């Protein structure tokens, strides 16, 4: 009748909130933002990466339709994943008064440290566009039924 | 009747509002821009590339002919993705108070790394140019049916 | 009748203000200028190459002669966007106060990078002179016919 | 009446989308990039071969003529696949500050490898030129009837 | 009646914008470039060979007459394609501040890679100044009859 | 009556400006230049070579008598390719601050490379100037005859 | 009644898809690869000889025809065999950095190893095309009859 | 009536497309080529050998007289295969930085194995040109009577 | 009538535009030219050899008399074939800076090769004077008689 199946398996904790709206709309101004710095790695995870939490937990998927993509086991254990972290977490202070005298990539950090959390970032935002535009993991009409083992029959004023 | 089919595959969150008017005439004046520099790329990403954002998500295709291209999947997932991440990402500081005294190209950053931001810019911006003037991506009227099926069919005061 | 057939294929965006005109005479006054320099590469940018922007859009060739020409396809496809771009951008300030105590081309920047902006615009702006007095781009008579199907008739005081 | 025959045999997840539009017009366009370079490998690999992913999957072939390419067993099992992986793959930092000081092709790397990425693309771009426009894969209409075995009877209003 | 036969065959993806016009007079100033340099072979690429775009899909070969080659089987096959990779596509940059110290073409790259970039570009270039104006290829009156089939019989005010 | 017959076979995109006038007289002055050199290679291309474009498209041959010399297929398909491109190519820097110190041509290049080029430069325009002032190209008035159908006959005021 | 006899004797697996079309044409152009070298024994061994993979097993030869060459026991047991493995697998790396410096071909392998991998490839291409398209194998009308025992009677919707 | 008799023996594969054309008169051209060489080996591969492939399956024969010549089975089955694979295949490095210092032809390669491929090469293009515009192959009117069966009758508007 | 009998034997693809012309007045000058060299070899087989493609088709030999000379058959099979190929093909590069120091003629190539290039040349240059001057192959008026049957006959403004 109406259940998950084999542990409890749920991942409607990473993505689903996700899909079409926030996901192919934000990821182009977003890709838009400070990076070789310190404030846009910030906030980055801030808003898209830390907010896709589904209301969907199990109280609420009578709207039959699909839009809403169960965004998860498939395309983003790469990406939301390895991206997440991959790039810098937020620390960066080697500016003493004079920003370039003289040991500031000589004797603190180096080169391909700081420099490679940007474009790590860079094809990782893209890589995401193509693939959860189409890629497997889409919640929709015949896959939720996969899903929640779908039976659930109602007819007078049950709908109210 | 009036519908798109397969995952809900949308990506007019990219670009439909470009195609003619900002693409080949912005893409000259803005060719011509503060580059080496830090003012240029910053305002850059800001104007052509953040805002193409599409009024069109479904509520209105009813002007009938074609200019508005569907520019997206083809021509630009090399160009407006890889540019717009590749020039150097706003933070520029070397300069202590005499403009080269003496790690300004040796202990902070390298030649390679702020130079090749800027004619990565060059060409990326001209292949533009001449591909979506004319390479595949256009949605004018055998095209928007293609993506849309259409069929609407309405007589008399049905248009007020 | 009167139209543009295949997609929006327009360039009128890039030249066709430009031909006689701004073209041969401005290229020799403007040969002639700041370009070791930091002022001669930033207002040139400026003038010839920022524009070209015709009037033509849509809305007037009823001037039926041929002077301007539709300077974009063959021609300026190299030169107009990279000796553009080519010169090098705007930002230029090695000096501290002495101009040359000891890293002025050491440890900031080096040779080649400086030097060799200056002659990638001295051939590229006569390359233009040749070409674009002959070289195939001109919309004159029967090939402002060839872009724009033309026939349009009238009689009258249809003409005020 | 209806099906596909042997396993579930399946490859329209590889080309054919792509055949007559992007294949022969891109590959022109695209045969001139940003090779000996980092540029152009990393969104050649993008746009072309990334995506021609048919919305064929089951759900409309409809459109009963023949354009699209099964493009996939004969010709496309060399090229798309050995090419695709065949050019250098993305990492591309040789330099230090000076571009040749002294192990730059002698200790980090060395000749063939990088070179030999750059004309092992050459022919294989044009090999898919000639072959594709006619060699054995087209999707036509009595070769859409060998794939999907093709019966599908429908009289008054069962197309609405 | 009007149809092309086989399978979608089409390669006015390549040439036939071209025949008469950009080819021998453009290969004539073109073939005067700049070569053993960087400049010269990254804007080549872009102008004759990147476009010969033909306008010439399929909606209108009305223009009886020839002039227009279908440039591409037989000449091309060759040269617009071993030719247009063959140069060294544009990444050239060997000099530290001293033009030869001393890994100049010792330890970085080598004599032959290089300087026979120069004359592969020399030769290909004069081959199609003989073969294209006359050899086998050009979309003429009974050519064009050849490759689409030529019956559209039309009477009054069909061609209004 | 009035035409050319076979393709359009058309080369006075080559030569026929040239015969007579430029071409023995500048020969003797150019052949006088500065070819070891950077600057002499260089302005040569642009000046002798880069224009021969006669004005002779089909517009006017009205001066009936022969001067003018359709020097293209015979003499000048060695000489004004092989040697056009044969001379160096513009990119000439070796030095460092000092003349020859010690890689001048140990590392960077070598003797035959750039020495041979100023002798190929030699022997070329003197064969040039034998041949062309008495060898089969010339188009005089049996021999414009023989490329365009010459018939055409008009009268009176047909003349103004 | 319907049925192979004596062992379970099928080669089903080995060609029969392949006859006419994959055959000789691409015999030709195939014929037509990177030999001498790496890449083309590769893909060569990928396309044309790991896929002849009839859809033939046993589930459906209804198609009463012959075109279809059961392309084995005799032509191919010298030819797809000794050939598929005769030109040298896959891992061909000699090269340091000088391609000829000096035990090239000396201490690492020697020169008919090599060498004669290219024409053992080139006379078994030949001997394949004239013998397959005549020699013994095809799988026609009377000879379908003979492999598989041909008896197989329905009438009316048995058909569908 | 209408067919090819006995297996399905078909060889318009090869060579039909091909005869008085793009032979005698290639032939000549491309006899004149780059052999010693690396590029003309390569390159002719690729036109004259590779593109004979007839649009002559069986769609369309209704051009009743004969030029075309099913050039396969006699003249043909030495030539284009023995001379197809017999010049060198295109993989062609021995040099180091300096041309012959000292296993040049020694210790990588020998002298008959580089030189003589190019006048394998010589004869072998003669050859084709006496036998195959005399030579027994042609398909005219009473010949292509002999390969497929030739009645069929057809009287009004089956023409249309 | 008016018709070539037997194959479509043409070779108008070989030599008649050359008889008199270009023939033994070009083999003086030319005779005189680069050989030991490289720049001689080279050009030559452009200029003499490459062209004598004739207009004569089909399409014109209403000038009745006799100059041109279907010069293939007989005299030219040895001689345009064997020496057009015979002179080495242009790739020559011994060459490391000192011109002979050690394995100039003992380890990259030998005597006889290069040398005896030189002297092929010579004789066969001659053989051609003497014989094409008077020997069998001359297009003249009974003898183009020959080739094409020749009646054709009209009146009055047929002419024009």
């Amino acid at each position: 009748a109406y259940n998950p199946i084999t542990p409890s398996k749920l991942i409607a904790f990473s993505a689903s909130y996700v899909p079409v709206r926030t996901l192919l709309n934000f990821l182009v101004a977003s890709q838009g933002t400070a990076f070789q710095t310190q404030a846009g790695r910030d906030s980055f995870r801030e808003s898209l990466s830390a907010l896709p939490s589904s209301v969907v937990d199990i109280n609420s998927r009578f709207p039959d339709a699909g839009f809403y993509a169960f965004l998860n086991g498939p395309v983003l254990r790469p990406i939301f994943v390895s991206l997440l972290s991959s790039t810098d977490t937020r620390n960066r202070v080697i500016e003493v008064v004079d920003p370039s005298n003289p040991t500031t990539a000589e004797s603190l950090n180096a080169v391909k440290r700081t420099d490679d959390a940007s474009t790590a970032a860079r094809a990782e935002i893209d890589n995401l566009i193509e693939s959860i535009s189409k890629g497997f993991d889409v919640y929709d009409r015949a896959s939720f039924e996969a899903a929640f083992s779908v039976v659930w029959s109602e007819a007078t004023t049950s709908k109210a």
